[PDB]
């Protein structure tokens, strides 16, 4: 199982849907998991995902990655964003281009989510958009291989 | 007879394509516009594009959009993002919502570029995927009207 | 033909009176001007006014006035307070005294709008009184005058 | 008393006038009380004043006035402008609107004085007009109850 | 197994006693929780505790928590209270309101520990009273359940 | 028919030689023009000048310098160089080299004219020399070109 | 299981010589453990070593190595050195003696790269010597030692 | 009664020798203005002497050494150095000339300690040298005086 | 001596064209002021040069000119411009005039050298002009003396 | 001399060892110079010392450094690490690596010890190991030149 | 970057297919003109556009291409050529040759559209045949140009 496009997601996305649900929305991580695999496949792209609360997990995916030959990383790190060096660290030492999705919009929010140790090293960043933001990333994604 | 969408580029936008069209391509303000005049069409949503580098003349045409009952706006506002504060208050007096694009990765670039007078405001922001960063707003912007 | 004072208000004011008048009311621009008309008509003294929102023009304006022997202004540079060195400099190139005028209380919202260009340099500031502002600091002009 | 309208002044505020009586002009606190009484007289209003060097007997003052049913307080608090939290919360734990006073130009001076501990929940500020600025606050405060 | 109040340490706190116990005698970790494991039981509330020094385990906790039906969190992050967002963002995904507690007086020592990502989201902090912190935390949980 | 150097000079610099001519000289902003004019046509060099108080104007005439292929652009930003990124973007958009101007000692003024969007990417800087700062640019310019 | 000293190396050094080996050479993470274990044996001294990707694991083998007699540790953080305030509170826990290593120059790369939570903590650190820096570092623990 | 040389003593002062005092000396509030009173009569110069805990006291004590003719005060304010701007435009409002003195080195200590309002409008600065800092601001202020 | 004018050269200058002359060119000090004596010789006007990498000479350097009567000092500081706060107050206190000259553009390198402490008590500066800087602020400093 | 290898050491060097050795111990400037010619002398590499409390000294013997040929330098530049940009500009005038060592750990210490103007250009920094910083250095640099 | 072919629209041009596009076609302005800019990229001739409805900003353009030299003008003047003597006086005053191009038959309509300020001066003039006139005059300027 070689992808050539791995999604993955940060702390705390497992939880879409799970609370209330209509809270602000019934959406869950495998519904969006799903769409953007039948995205990829639809032009013929294999795409993996990953999601995990343990920061190490995703660093050991990231190392996984550079080994299948995982062309492109689209992540939604989440509260990682505004804390994991290491993270960036994972992305820039294997060199696999990245593309940052966010589902809420960060710049409304407290000022310590305005700062990213990773958006200055993405191709580009996408928030406030919520589960499009991923296909968005992805549909770029697909392109610039092909 | 009004548009649903009103798309403004910002200062010096127009000079896409219009220097070393190696450097960073042949893409023009008026292919951008043709692409998402034509995506546009397929939705059956109108949809109206506008340019200036007078701050006082964007001012002006959001102004006009809600006086055409504009319902929301796709803004590219380029370096007025960093500096001016007479266009937010322009989109929040005026109530339309918007979307925020650059074609750069700003993060990527001067530490002055990291502050937006708008981004906190929008709906949502796209920096660093060029111009399908619009069509990607469009796409948005779409089904939130559908 | 000619003035002793001239009120100046900045971008957006235009908007005044404009939307959802339910929540915001009904007062426009034009109603403010014919009040301070008549507060300065009935003391016996000329007064003009002017609303641009471009920037270039407001400075344009403040040049005039010194040609006109504007004896003080009046100004709401709204936004403009906030970024515009270039109104600064005017106001003090010319060396005609002014009063700085708000509608909102400035200092109750976001910090960005708790720095001014003109403040230190203005003889007082108002702020948060809505539309009296304007009629106090031209009773404070008319005061000062005759 | 009780009175309907209270006017504090902070510390020092006392001095006016008493020094180099030419300079900085004759015109004293004393004076400016009087001034406002028979402004509120004229208009069928009862105005007490206050001005106390003693942070504590404000505040105090301040809880007196509630029980009394102070409806506006018109509040220069001279240099507790910049350092009393105190302050801020007497006025917010009474409940008691208030417009706060400067006679000179804060902006224009030190930038410790840019700092104030009650601007952002002041119905507005007025600063740089003088004795005149007290004048507008009660004005405004008459035509705000009647 | 599953309860109704959570009691959660972070890292190096397991270490209570064991690091040669003239420094802070010989209590620890476990002696702390036996004796609230007693005042939870005499008041007939279940309770919980857990900890690790994987801030991943710490945020599948917060969610396993949620499905338990668990109605507050009292916390010790520790070191996590200055570094992790995404445990700020479990305890608000989940909305399961919380008490932190920290053993020693966390204002007293280098001016990093200053910063907490979960204190201001707290129902309210206690600090500087040792483990009789956890045992008050609790008492006011009780006390506000019913 | 086009010119090799293009003179900026911005918002307020016509204000010279207008008000008390006492103030630092009767020189006008055509007298600079003029001895500018007249030390290209000795060394055979076509030279232009522009001058408005509309950032936008600005813009627009640097991307016409472009067009009709100036060499190098000698700018007196005034204001501008404080507050417009997009005059900085306009010049590096077109990439034509520039030397930066002013006729006051900015750094012997307020701190935030200590700021510059436009000095990093300047060939050079010189302010406090009024006038002849701009002759050395051009003095400077020619010898560059040839 | 014990050893006398104990060499961590943080997250992402196992990428050492894992891509385009002419970016920064062959040397892998399992060579520097090698030499350093010659050069431990070669003075008569046991020497441990662990490396992952995860925080929680370092600071479970830290713990463990209070209670297997461990005198000095020497820990390349890698990125949690900028981070980690459980990894500080860790090894000051355990009041084992530090030396903190950087293959390169941390000084020369990213400002938020010269903030660490242990350096202040350590006997010394080294940094920009690459895989020679353990050796060093070895080298004086072994003398503190023996 | 009336006089020519104001001691002021703020906050605290009181406690001098009270406690212990192996803090450093026995010495007593008192016993320095003996000292003191006695140093000024050598002179044939009068002093009076003043201490108080609260802020308002020694406003008002500044305020009637204006109408007594004090022609020089030696203040040390204690922690209201750091805090009041009372204080400072008391000492600018009466416009008495006067010297700060501390009995520790302010600078040594905690960082909040380093600022003053007052110290910019000082004659002088003594601090550190003890009790004898009194002494020698008095000897000054008897030379400028004589 | 006597000079009319000083030119002095701060730490390291005496390098110019010495390392690899096609690094940057072959242009020396030497050759920097032979240039400049001439050009003074052509208006009839004395000037001296110094250069040094110590501090304390330059310092004795400007004390020395203002025993010859130098009129105005053309200063090249070097690194000094962000450090030497004695230097400043050299100048100052001979209260001799003086040009800033650099150059390369300081703004366009390390932010530490954004800052000087020469600058806002310049007459005005120059930089990133190459040796020409100085040929310009002679020719300025010649006809404010001539 | 000619030398391959220079040892500079900065102010207060020569004081190693001098006063009240058994605090600090007693190894002087001089045994490390001893220790470090042995060093050298043994690898067939020529090795010149130098030390000053002068800046300009340091400065000068780096100039002719440049000219001996000398390879690579080790300096430990002592305060000046904090405060000397010239220094910065010597070693990257004369384009010569340089390793700065440190005996203390510099992190450890006051706040403002942890900026240095010479850090970020070194090939590497060791700091906190005492004189063995030297030795390694010399290690290193051999290795690298050999 | 300069274009040999100017292309310029009157007033009213671009309201092209907005109204009723059963009137004369759905072809818009942007069509027209992209015909025309795909026809001289295969003659491999650089064609350029403008279209106002303020007849100044036509002047302006004229002027404009004048210094960029422009080689041929295909002109509609719509409205402007019974009315603008002006437009006449702009393309004589510049010299460069144009050909008037109109959508509709003139002559088949009032009487007051048969008069033009522009026809004599023209090269030659196309009425009547809709977008093709404009294509005719390309062809006709390109084969006139080589």
């Amino acid at each position: 199982m070689s992808s050539t496009i791995l999604v993955i997601h940060g702390p705390n996305l497992n939880l879409l849907g799970k609370r209330e649900p209509e809270v602000y929305g019934h959406l869950t991580l495998d519904n969006i998991n799903r769409q953007l695999i039948a995205q990829a496949e639809q032009a013929s792209i294999t795409l993996d995902t990953f999601q995990s609360n343990w920061e190490g997990a995703i660093v050991d995916r990231i190392h996984q990655a550079q080994t299948e030959g995982v062309k492109l990383i689209i992540i939604n790190p989440a509260a990682l964003t505004h804390t994991s060096v290491a993270l960036r660290d994972a992305l820039l030492g294997v060199a696999i281009p990245f593309i940052e999705v966010h589902l809420s919009n960060v710049h409304a929010r407290e000022a310590f989510r305005h700062h990213s140790y990773l958006s200055d090293k993405a191709i580009g960043v996408i928030c406030g958009l919520g589960a499009k933001g991923y296909s968005f990333a992805l549909d770029y994604a697909i392109e610039k291989i092909q």
